């Protein structure tokens, strides 16, 4: 093994990664599995989670783990936790739940009756310290049914199904070791199962939720993303300029704000179903659609009217037309790139071919840009990786750059037209190299066999694609009509 | 076509991109041209703009597009727009134009007479709602001649000619479909034609203009740029630390600020010609010049004295000498890279050679690093792309990192020495691959022909290089002496 | 030369880079050495510094350079500098040193006696303007012995030895021209030799030092780093949300803060030896260690208790276990990558082989991933560069992403699992190309010789590896036991 050789060269014994030894460049450590619990969803036969899933899907995983015993009153919760977890108490004392002086007389009710007392630690977590509860939106619904019903009103691609569908059914999550993608589970699960993603516990302050910081921890990246798209627009620059002195205590409403934030435009008038204002779900802009077409007029008009809070509607209309035009141009480059990549596959010059790689997460040796394949950036060919990057990392983000008025990210920036250009050159470069090698090998009669490292290795060998077998899919999950579903190749049903 | 094949594989009909259909990965959609208007400048015979250029070059493109009819008084503008575009009115009411209580008695005059009344919507836009005006600096000049004259005093590479010259004459803009580069036109045109780039409409607040946020929406990137260079210096960190509590109402003046901002150093004492403090124009640091040489002493001394607002002049002098030294070292790596790239061209081993690519925007098949060629990151070879990245994205930004005291971006960061190192390896890697292929093909007698995808494709076919013909340049534009010009290969004149 | 040819093509004379000429793309300029002074440390025989090192290692390099003569009283320092360097005086007047009204009666003493007077310019810099002093922590120790002793209590990898060891002994610094790495010397030297890195001169405000801005100018990057890791966690988002209105005047203490900052967690209770709270030094996470192993329990428990200021200890424990699991998974990908890269070397297919490159900074032609080699991103093969990037830029930062609770940077972001994936594909791609070339060349009988540009060039020729000779190491430095040392190949001792 690599570890055995490295052990003799660097003079450090081989051992398990988890024993506490400081391994020199990690060279002689052997991978050990962390403790797992079973994952939920249609791939439950092999999907794993780390036990810390208890906090994010508590209905299915939460158990008692406290060493403190007793049945306590609310005031006892506060007195002790003032010493034991002081900031939780400080947050709670600065919240409407724990302070009547900041209440606005909203008219909150539980079981038809007004909630006039403080809402304490015990009211949300329980009175028995050995049977403490870790809540979800189901608790909040007792007293905030409107916000909860909206939070639960989204379709696929919204907070509503972020975890239940888009973690448990998603290829990139199910195809990887659980501990590699813990952050995916939690980011998506906080969005779905909690009410603290925007207004954090334990202050639960709406003023905090109106700030772009309420969204950007999740809405960033693929490198750049809507955070960078917003922050590099003039709206984002004005947010930075005015944040410290503007009145964040004002409701999200026409005329209450000079500078628009994520919440202002997407949680219009406090609507807790922010997805619904979108024209149409486009798989993060990977699917091409002209939002200015006659069939989408009601949606376009609604956006124009939102912009009219602070602008001429003609100006707004022009800007959204620039989006449509910019998006349509961006897809010519993706189609150019796709032709080159698929062309290489049809000619059999891709190295490795699907047969030379580890099997995909379905357990098949299928080209990733075919229907039934798994588009990905890992455990695949360079050509396939670059293709996925073109469509996901770049083409989708061009739409986001136009949607958020980032002149820079539309053009020179990350996720831009010019990044698409450069990626197209990279793809053509790979393709050209592949074709020059194949042409030479053909002519001189060399029989090329793709290297073993495309197929086997310490990480590649951990992939679940190796252990897929017939009948390992819970197709009853996919038969459910109460949630939407991803169109996975092994779904087994409609 | 690609669309036809994809249509049969994915089961979605081919169609135009603009009909509103949600196209699966955009695979079966066909590119349609957006509505265009003719562009201005020396390439007016084929340059196009989207119609939204009306807002940014209104003198040449603005037309009535309102549905509201009438001739109104100022107070009528305000009453109705309070409902129709509330934030504009709120901004205006919080501006000196719309509120006497915040005026400073500057002594503003129009046609020799003092402006003592409110300056309302009608005073800037007109009284007739069917003949509304969209202004430029020409309006502001009526009452603010000093600021306007300075705004118009810059040379090439300043706000003064950002659009008129550096959009309308620039290869990367004229060589691309209009809708791909809308953001370029607007970013550059806002800088040139407007007075709202730093102090935004409709508050027009100088305190806002003093903040780095007044500059960073435009002065960012190539990936990193002067924003990142400033933000990652100790000055930038202190700006973030002190922004919320410092007094931004103070004039840009020696002793009024602890933390220097872009405006402080470049709009010294409120000068609206920020380019003039620069030692010399260097094409964004792509041209090498030692700013510490005896011939530039007056400029260096002026910078040292600016720094002396808050520092020892000896310290400042040392720091600017570090810039000079760091810059000069950076150019050894670019010259190393250029030798390798040009060497490959001279040996004819570049794939594709210029003849194998689409023609450049001049309509020629010329190597991009020759005089008369078009240095670019798109529609070119990987080797040429990497070269352009070395000089533009990296070498120029090394200067910016030193100029703005970013220890990190000088060394490990984006646009740094170490990024130059890595790019040099990438260039040598490409060169080495090209030479190994050519050596093999020579010896075995394979006649390599560069792939068709370097030349043709859905995006490449839209490029204006294909439709260039003799006599399509307005050389009278280039003959103008009232504006500077870019030294374009097809200029036809001096 | 390149310059001579370029001179004839572009029509600009060859000349020295430093004469002030504006060189077109820098093509015809010739590199000149800047003025140097000798560097300190074990490579003093050839290590150079720019003379500006005077400010950062003043004990060894500071000299008089003032034109102002006289012996002055404190009040005279202030009166004149109010005109000459106004912000220094403004800072000083707003500091406890210069204003009794903001003193807290800490009980500061010098030579056993209470310091009750103002501490003026002369008290820190001297009274004679021709013998002015540029201080280090040695000055501050006179009145602040506790903070200084802690600042000096760190081991290797802390502020305490940042410059003395990790600049003067480090391969990447000693192997490069001085002016390329000025920023390295200063960043590391400010951390070691000064007391102004966090609370800047001349205000020396602890409230400023508590902010993340006190750390991020140095603690950023390798592209992303702990700044990005912190800023993209929910803690970082809350810092941005609350910074403008929170009370930064509160001591770093349990219950004084809702949002934790770098200082809060690493300078626990004002401890000026922030390294000591770390479990173990791991060379920036390049060495693999399971911080959750039984042997590290005291450290893990201490972190859990720190988190318990604001959280359940069970939650904190789970989060740190996610770190351990995530880190261990990350090292499988590095070991996979290392096997591929070393495998290529063992098979002799790396282009260039070490013999085809310039010598490393030791003066040897050694493969960079061997013991005694120099792991690097510059002046090496693409395969070796990509390897260094995998372990340093990526694998180390995965640990940082988990340590700072950045769900995004653990997974999709910079320095993440998915970036590791992509880098692994890049490495395998390079390896596969190298093996396909070698297999062809073998079969057709082509004797490949690696290109000259891997070995010689304008930058490569400046490297100190060329001028290394026996007996050029000051091994007495490495024999010192009062400082730690790097395990350099040419150390000559234990
Ligand atoms: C009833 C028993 C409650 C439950 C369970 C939860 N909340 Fe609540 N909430 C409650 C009251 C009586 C109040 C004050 C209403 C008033 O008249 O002002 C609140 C208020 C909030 C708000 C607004 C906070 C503010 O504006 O400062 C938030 C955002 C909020 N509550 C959130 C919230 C969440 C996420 C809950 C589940 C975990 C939750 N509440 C439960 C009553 C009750
Ligand atoms: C971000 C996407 C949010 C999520 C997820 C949740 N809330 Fe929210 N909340 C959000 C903002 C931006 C605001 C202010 C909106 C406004 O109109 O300005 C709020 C407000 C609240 C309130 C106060 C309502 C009141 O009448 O003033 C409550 C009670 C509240 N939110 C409840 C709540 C619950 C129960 C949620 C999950 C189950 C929840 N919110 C999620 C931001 C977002
Ligand atoms: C108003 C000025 C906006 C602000 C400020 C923010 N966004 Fe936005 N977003 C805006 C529009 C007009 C669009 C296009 C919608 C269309 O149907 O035309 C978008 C789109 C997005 C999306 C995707 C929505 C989808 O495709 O349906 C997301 C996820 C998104 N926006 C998020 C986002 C965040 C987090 C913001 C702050 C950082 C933000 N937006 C600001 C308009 C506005
Ligand atoms: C929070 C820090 C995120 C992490 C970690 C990952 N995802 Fe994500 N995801 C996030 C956002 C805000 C978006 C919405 C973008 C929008 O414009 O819609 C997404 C979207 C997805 C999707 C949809 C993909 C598609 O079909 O278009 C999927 C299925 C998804 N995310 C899953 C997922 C998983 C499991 C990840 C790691 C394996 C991953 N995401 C990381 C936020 C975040
Ligand atoms: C005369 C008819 C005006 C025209 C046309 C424009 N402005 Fe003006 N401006 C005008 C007055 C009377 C004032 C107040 C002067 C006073 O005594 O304080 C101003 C002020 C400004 C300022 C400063 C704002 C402030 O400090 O709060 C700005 C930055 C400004 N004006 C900008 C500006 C621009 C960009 C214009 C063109 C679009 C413009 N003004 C036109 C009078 C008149
Ligand atoms: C950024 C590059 C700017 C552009 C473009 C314009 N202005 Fe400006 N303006 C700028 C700043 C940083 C400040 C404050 C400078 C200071 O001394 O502190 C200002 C100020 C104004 C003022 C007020 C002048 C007064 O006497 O107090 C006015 C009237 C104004 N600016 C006018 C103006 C006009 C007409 C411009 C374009 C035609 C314009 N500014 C552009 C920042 C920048
Ligand atoms: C003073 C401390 C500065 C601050 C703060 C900002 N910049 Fe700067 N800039 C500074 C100098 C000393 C230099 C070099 C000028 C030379 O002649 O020596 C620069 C250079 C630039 C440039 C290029 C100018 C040119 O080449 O002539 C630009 C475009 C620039 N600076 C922009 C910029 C911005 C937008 C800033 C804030 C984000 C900023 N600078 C801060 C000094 C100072
Ligand atoms: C605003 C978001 C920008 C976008 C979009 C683009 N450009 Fe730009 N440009 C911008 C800045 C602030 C700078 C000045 C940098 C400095 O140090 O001088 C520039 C510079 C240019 C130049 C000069 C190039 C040279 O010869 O050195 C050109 C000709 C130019 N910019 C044109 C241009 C076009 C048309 C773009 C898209 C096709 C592009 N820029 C994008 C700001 C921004
Ligand atoms: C001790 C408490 C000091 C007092 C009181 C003053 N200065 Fe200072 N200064 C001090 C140190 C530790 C340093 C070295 C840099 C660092 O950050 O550690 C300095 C440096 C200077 C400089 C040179 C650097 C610069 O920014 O230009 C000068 C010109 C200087 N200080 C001036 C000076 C004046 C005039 C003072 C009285 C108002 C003064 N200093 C007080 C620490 C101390
Ligand atoms: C004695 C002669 C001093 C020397 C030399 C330095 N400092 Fe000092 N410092 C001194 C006093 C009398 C005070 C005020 C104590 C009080 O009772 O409040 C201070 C205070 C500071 C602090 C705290 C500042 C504050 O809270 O606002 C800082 C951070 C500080 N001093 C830093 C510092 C540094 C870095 C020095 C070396 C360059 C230094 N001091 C020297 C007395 C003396
Ligand atoms: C960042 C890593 C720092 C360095 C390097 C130095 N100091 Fe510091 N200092 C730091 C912070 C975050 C704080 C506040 C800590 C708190 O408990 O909240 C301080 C505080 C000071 C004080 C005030 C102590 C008092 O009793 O209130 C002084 C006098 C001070 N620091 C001195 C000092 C000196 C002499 C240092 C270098 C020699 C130094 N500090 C370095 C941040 C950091
Ligand atoms: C508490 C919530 C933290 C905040 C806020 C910051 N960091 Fe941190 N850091 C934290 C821990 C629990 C760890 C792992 C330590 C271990 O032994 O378990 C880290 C680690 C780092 C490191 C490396 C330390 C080492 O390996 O021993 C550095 C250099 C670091 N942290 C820096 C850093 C900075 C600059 C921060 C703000 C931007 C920051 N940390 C915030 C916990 C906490
Ligand atoms: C400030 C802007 C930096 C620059 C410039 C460079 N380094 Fe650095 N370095 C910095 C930080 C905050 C860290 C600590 C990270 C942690 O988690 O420990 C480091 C670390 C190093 C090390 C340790 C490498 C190892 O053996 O693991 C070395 C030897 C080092 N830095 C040296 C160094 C040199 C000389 C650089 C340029 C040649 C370089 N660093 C740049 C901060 C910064």
């Amino acid at each position: 093994t690599f570890q055995d050789v490295a052990s003799q060269v660097f003079g450090q014994p081989v051992g398990p990664d988890n024993d506490g030894t400081l391994y020199i460049f990690g060279l002689t450590a052997k991978y050990t599995e962390p403790e797992y619990v079973d994952g939920r969803g249609p791939y439950k036969s092999f999907l794993k989670m780390l036990p810390s899933i208890r906090w994010y899907d508590p209905e299915h995983y939460w158990t008692n783990g406290s060493q403190t015993e007793g049945v306590f009153k609310n005031e006892e919760c506060v007195l002790c936790h003032t010493v034991q977890t002081p900031t939780i108490v400080n947050d709670w004392k600065q919240s409407s739940h724990g302070s009547k002086d900041i209440r606005r007389g909203i008219g909150i009710k539980k079981d038809g009756k007004p909630v006039e007392d403080l809402v304490g630690c015990a009211d949300c977590h329980g009175n028995n310290h050995q049977k403490l509860e870790m809540p979800t939106y189901k608790l909040c619904n007792d007293c905030h049914p409107k916000e909860t019903a909206e939070h639960r009103a989204g379709g696929l691609g919204s907070h509503t199904h972020a975890y239940t569908v888009n973690v448990l059914e998603f290829s990139w999550h199910v195809g990887k070791p659980a501990e590699e993608v813990t952050g995916c589970a939690h980011c998506h699960a906080i969005a779905e199962n909690r009410c603290s993603g925007c207004h954090t516990r334990h202050k639960f302050d709406p003023a905090e939720a109106r700030k772009p910081t309420a969204c950007r921890v999740c809405h960033m990246g693929i490198d750049h993303d809507e955070w960078a798209m917003y922050n590099t627009s003039i709206h984002g620059a004005l947010y930075e300029a005015e944040s410290a002195r503007m009145d964040w205590g004002k409701k999200l409403k026409k005329g209450n704000y000079r500078v628009p934030t994520c919440a202002y435009c997407h949680m219009q008038n406090g609507d807790h179903n922010p997805q619904r204002f979108g024209t149409i779900y486009s798989d993060m802009g990977m699917f091409q659609v002209d939002r200015g077409a006659p069939k989408h007029k009601a949606k376009r008009d609604s956006w124009i009217k939102l912009c009219q809070d602070c602008h001429s509607p003609r100006f707004a209309a022009d800007k959204l037309k620039e989006m449509d035009a910019g998006v349509n141009l961006s897809f010519t480059k993706w189609r150019e790139a796709a032709a080159v990549i698929v062309g290489c596959y049809l000619d059999g010059v891709v190295d490795p071919m699907p047969e030379g790689s580890a099997p995909d997460w379905y357990g098949h040796y299928t080209f990733s840009l075919l229907p039934g394949g798994d588009p990905r950036f890992y455990a695949t060919s360079n050509l396939e990786r670059l293709g996925l990057e073109m469509i996901c990392y770049l083409t989708g983000n061009v739409y986001k750059a136009y949607a958020h008025m980032s002149m820079y990210n539309q053009t020179y920036g990350n996720g831009s037209a010019f990044e698409q250009d450069r990626k197209l050159v990279e793809i053509k470069t790979e393709a050209a190299k592949l074709r020059r090698f194949a042409a030479i090998e053909k002519k001189i009669g060399l029989e090329h066999k793709s290297a073993d490292f495309w197929k086997h290795g310490e990480y590649l060998d951990l992939l679940p694609g190796w252990k897929r077998k017939p009948g390992d899919v819970d197709v009853e999950w996919f038969k459910r009509t109460d949630i939407p579903h991803r169109a996975n190749a092994d779904a087994g049903v409609e």
